[PDB]
């Protein structure tokens, strides 16, 4: 079966990949499709080692960025969550093409709308209230800013769940999170 | 083709077409369309008949669940919300079509990033703060769940609305809600 | 074909646009694109003059109106925040196309979904909890109501952010904000 251009993802059950803290200590499920000039994305993190375990009381946020370079192309060179051999791209079936991504700028965020300076601008952000653990008395708040750490001539998304402190000791897993922004192309 | 294949809905205005607590004591609109990977999905309740009408000191939650077969086809018995003589099928026009969704599996949350088992995980769910009646002074959270009611080869959608206790004798009516989920194919 | 009947907005960054408390004094960004029977709208305002920069004691609300006509084409008078001037169709490249929107109802919230006589009705309206200028600390409102400012013949959307009476002396900017809707046609 042939692959889906207007999805990428991460494969709907990666096994751990990404390091934040520590090597391969969360499970970033990542879906983007794009809907004409805007892609629809679902996230979730679950935490598999240390501090996501256990949240420390410096654990205050969880955060994971993801940067693409001019073509929208994801570098897997830190500051990037996935590790440089996680899989990331196109989805095929239930696993992802080894085809690289020709039409990234579909899924890049507009600098336009998102210059990557202004990465404090408000509306270079959408931000939502949600709940650690799925608990209705977890509350959290995931940010998710746009070329808010690029490269003069690159791209990004940034996901940011703040209000930890208060859940010590509790494993930091998030729910199946939405979010959409327009894109570059 | 006189219809959307990439849209399930149970028509935009329906009568009442739900038996939660008594017969027939709610309305239930549902949207559910397709892009890629994903699902965007809107609902809205409103009760209309016994405790829907007046929120009771025990009313504490109010939920509707959907359970699909393993081809994506709504099954219309307990547990699911929507009766049997409910309209539920691809928009056409402002109507249902009367033929057989040839393409479920295309609109069923994935089993792999949603397990059967691990209903109670984080991931399984998309959950948020909405407000009852559309009141902003009236906060009440929503817990989408995906795959947690199935039958092996099923497949569920899940909608459960907590905190109303605070609201006693107040008409239970939700705002149009979003979500979305990974889907299967 | 150039652009994309997909797409309407008002070009990634746009100049001051509307006139909410004064002339000119606020910009905002609209992008609405149709998937199917649903429609994925990105919202963001930012005030630039006057008291938008400046929250009064009895600001608690603060919004734009955009009222369409039977055939889903912006009216730039009265009560619609977009000043004729202002930028609306379809996108092209980074900009707007020329022609004259052909299937703006495909744009617009469905009458039967979100009736006239409704406005008030919970279904009628989607709501969610945002942060002022994206700031965590700084929770409030928005609402986007369906059809609750019409011709008889038209349609429209509202979108009014609250909870800011508790922000005296602080400039109005909000992130930008998730909607959706099921569409007329």
């Amino acid at each position: 079966t042939p692959y889906d251009p207007l999805t990428l993802w991460t494969t709907p059950d990666p096994p751990p990949n990404c390091s934040l803290i520590q090597e391969l200590d969360a499970k970033l499920t990542l879906c983007l499709t794009k809907n004409g000039s805007i892609v629809n994305g679902i996230v979730s993190l679950v935490g598999v080692k240390g501090n996501l375990l256990n949240i420390q009381s410096t654990t205050t946020t969880v955060g994971v960025h993801l940067v693409f370079d001019e073509q929208g192309r994801l570098i897997t060179s830190t500051p990037t969550a996935l590790v440089p051999q996680a899989s990331w791209g196109y989805r095929q079936g239930q696993s992802v093409s080894t085809n690289t991504v020709t039409n990234g700028l579909g899924f890049m965020p507009n600098v336009s709308a998102y210059p990557r300076p202004n990465a404090s601008e408000a509306k270079s952000q959408m931000v939502s209230l949600t709940y650690l653990q799925g608990d209705t008395s977890k509350p959290i708040t995931m940010k998710v800013a746009f070329n808010g750490i690029t490269s003069l001539n690159g791209y990004s998304l940034t996901f940011m769940w703040s209000g930890l402190s208060n859940y010590i000791n509790q494993p930091f897993s998030t729910p199946s999170c939405s979010f959409s922004y327009i894109t570059q192309e």
